[PDB]
């Protein structure tokens, strides 16, 4: 049986049942990689280099056999590598998503007939999200409470799985010593690299191993903010940190500070599963129209608007600042999401929660079919049965997380010298002030583009006469 692993998601050794389950005569692991797929992608930098970073130290990891990264699709890949290789086993990492599905649908027939026998393990998620929808009457659980009743009713989820020992790794090894499965470099990708400066979240399961046990430091806001070096989100949506580890792990070290916790200590986890579960059986999740969860609401197309929106050009410091924090960095607190969410749909332009997906989809790291179209439809209150609640304000929210203004003075520097009292609304300081910060607003920086106490007042009537003809 000479097997292959196949890389997707999951980017790790530690908790690989698939690996395992592959590991028994020779085994290789690969990544399909279509270059100019991602030439073209409209995904930016920043996802692409953690992808690229994820698979360099893999390739490291492997080097204690090596990573064959096949340049491709997989249809009209694999049946070559079949062939080619002489192969049995086809293992990864399951899908739970619906494209994904799909697609392992055909690799798996496509397999078949080729006498290729397929087996896949859950190890992205907690549970078997299959598991969780039966125990619910076959659907998937609509609202988060309901969701959480039923994880606690039922079976602690698998405990993280032996990582592979390098005592088969030197059993079923190979090599040819050319690097022409090599990693591909961002400029390979057709991406400009010109001065670009380390990423802020290093790829990788090394640097996510490093991280998780800096997170479990024991004895641990605008600093919450920014980046944090204990910061484990875009490392669960790739898999280079297992979501299993990262439970008992804290289960461990929560009966060290005493029982049996509320379902809270897990919450990063249990809206991430949640998400995942309520969208494996639903094909237009990412979309409005064609969705039976989604609440059909008229919004404006508005390309001009949404432009603003995703460059961070709208006369809001607090708005700017984390759009200008995502593009950038690819990382954005979640209460900051929360406000551009809202900014975007139901608080202020009335711009399609899809078109928010798609910005987050090219800019945010952790973003991922499941996750993304759900955050934004609860955020856009079309789905998840949500009480509306019920603003960020534009100004407001940002003095209340960040009252110095520090976080919009590193991230609008054209608007530093501006006092505090103003930072946040800066178009309401004199013409004294704002010579003074070396910033006149209309020019140096844009005015606001909704007003927002009439904008807000608006669009909340729209949303009321939504509900009213549904409740």
């Amino acid at each position: 049986a000479s097997s292959v692993h196949w890389f997707r998601k999951g980017l790790r050794l530690h908790d690989n049942p698939a690996l395992l389950a592959a590991v028994a005569r020779c085994v290789r692991c690969v990544y399909i990689l279509d270059p100019w797929f991602a030439a073209s992608s409209s995904v930016g930098i920043n996802r692409w280099r953690f992808l690229l970073q994820s698979l360099e130290d893999l390739d490291t990891s492997l080097r204690k056999s090596r990573l064959f990264v096949v340049r491709g699709q997989p249809a009209d890949v694999f049946p070559r590598l079949f062939k080619e290789w002489g192969v049995t086993r086809l293992t990864f990492e399951y899908d739970s998503e619906p494209f994904g599905k799909e697609r392992d649908a055909a690799i798996m027939k496509m397999a078949k007939e080729a006498g290729v026998e397929v087996v896949t393990e859950n190890s992205h998620t907690l549970y078997d999200l299959d598991r969780i929808i039966e125990l619910n009457g076959q659907k998937p659980p609509l609202t988060y409470k309901r969701f959480q009743a039923l994880i606690s009713r039922m079976e602690l989820p698998k405990k993280p799985a032996v990582a592979v020992s390098s005592q088969q790794m030197e059993s079923c090894r190979a090599e040819i010593q050319e690097d022409t499965y090599g990693v591909p470099s961002l400029e390979e990708l057709g991406f400009p690299t010109e001065g670009l400066g380390p990423a802020v979240w290093q790829g990788g399961e090394t640097e996510a191993l490093a991280r998780l046990d800096k997170h479990l430091e024991r004895k641990a806001n605008a600093n919450s903010l920014l980046a944090s070096p204990t910061g484990l989100s875009p490392y669960l949506r790739f898999g280079c940190l297992s979501c299993r580890l990262f439970y008992y792990r804290l289960w461990d070290l929560y009966k060290k500070v005493k029982s049996t916790p509320p379902l809270s200590l897990f919450g990063q986890l249990l809206w991430r599963e949640f998400f995942y579960t309520a969208a494996t059986n639903n094909p237009r999740f990412d979309r409005m129209e064609g969705n039976p969860i989604c609440i059909q609401i008229p919004w404006d197309r508005n390309p001009e608007a949404l432009a603003k929106w995703a460059e961070g050009k709208t006369g809001f410091p607090w708005i700017d600042a984390i759009m200008t924090q995502l593009r950038q960095e690819g990382w954005i607190h979640h209460l900051a999401r929360h406000a551009v969410a809202c900014f975007l749909t139901r608080g202020d332009l009335w711009v399609s929660w899809e078109s928010g997906v798609r910005v987050f989809d090219e800019l945010l790291l952790d973003a991922d079919f499941s996750v993304n179209a759900g955050s934004w439809m609860w955020l856009s209150c079309s789905a998840f049965f949500q009480q509306f609640f019920h603003c960020y304000c534009p100004v407001g929210f940002g003095r209340r997380t960040d009252p110095s203004g520090d976080y919009i003075r590193r991230y609008l520097p054209k608007l530093k010298g501006f006092p505090s009292r103003y930072i946040y609304e800066p178009w309401n300081a004199p013409e004294s002030v704002q010579k003074a910060a070396k910033c006149i607003i209309g020019v140096d920086y844009p005015r606001p583009i909704v007003n927002h106490a009439e904008t807000s007042r608006l669009n909340i009537e729209r949303m009321k006469q939504i509900y009213q003809q549904l409740s």
